[PDB]
């Protein structure tokens, strides 16, 4: 009554909706958004923006990642240098312009050459076999992306209180999917589903 | 009777108020959120990422950035590697761990190994001569922050919409102004005031 149906969920997330992702069942757990690269609007990043703590990160393979050029920032969460899809943005950080570049980032026709560097979305690279490997929210959205049957690159950002801009546990998420008509998953529950 | 004088902007400044910055009359320009770095709070940064598009930054002199090991991050924006203050945060994006980052690149006994890279916060690069050589919000900051007899190093948003998550261009900024009882200046009148 609290998380719903992997195959659910699916089906929310390969139609553009988000997912809230917690780690666990734990109601101390704090809860992302997560949806697909390539189906976020300016309005569903607009949205994205206006009820997390702003600092969206685009999980892609590290195969994809290598292929468009995004190396690891440095040489624990595994950012790129950061980026802007070149054509048809202007200051990179409107909704509009960061919609853009995530879905950029998903098509398979995009090459490096298309992105500026840096700019103002933050690619993470996914570990090679996903949540089977390392349990983290990019291997999520990365792993949510290809069990939908898309591009594997998702888009995620932590959930904030307006109140007072504390991260969201578990019992505001429920409310806050319960407002806006977003379901709710887990890791554990999705490794689960994978595996056996 | 839209701009605050410079002088009186300086000392909320001083005071940890925000300023709602504009680079200049322009109905038009869009305004960003400039506090100075060593004053962030918990709440203040809270505020910011609540009212913004959340890709909080630090300006600080190239100077500070070279003493802290904050190089650029490649080899327009001048992004250094990312960053959070190792000591007293946990997961970085927090507000509580945002503002503690900040204040720690401002502080002038914080050393290149008091933070982890990459991490949660953005710090800019201002040039040399700041609002004379460049008339970036990056060297606004830093300006306000010298002006303000502070530490070189400030702290800046973008003021984004509620409604749509359209940036806030200047009349929405004199409403938030308004509704905040935040002072609004423009950095044409910032460099009137420094030159001469």
């Amino acid at each position: 009554n609290i998380f719903t149906p992997i195959e659910e969920a699916l089906e929310a997330y390969k139609n553009g909706e988000f997912l809230i992702v917690m780690d666990d069942e734990d109601r101390e757990n704090e809860g992302d958004l997560i949806m697909a690269a390539e189906l976020i609007t300016q309005e569903k990043m607009a949205f994205l923006v206006r009820y997390s703590s702003g600092y969206v990160c685009v999980p892609l393979s590290e195969e994809r990642a290598n292929q468009l050029e995004l190396p690891p920032m440095l040489a624990g969460t595994a950012y790129t240098i950061t980026c802007d899809f070149a054509e048809g943005t202007t200051t990179g950080i409107s909704a509009h312009d960061r919609a853009l570049t995530t879905r950029s980032l998903a098509n398979p026709n995009s090459k490096p050459q298309d992105f500026i560097k840096p700019g103002h979305i933050l690619p993470l690279r996914a570990v090679p076999g996903l949540l089977k490997k390392r349990r983290g929210h990019t291997e999520a959205a990365v792993q949510l992306s290809t069990l939908a049957g898309l591009q594997p690159a998702g888009v995620i950002c932590e959930l904030v209180r307006d109140e007072d801009g504390l991260m969201m546990r578990l019992d505001d998420c429920i409310q806050f999917g319960k407002k806006h008509g977003i379901k709710i998953i887990n890791i554990n529950q999705l490794v689960e589903y994978i595996s056996k």
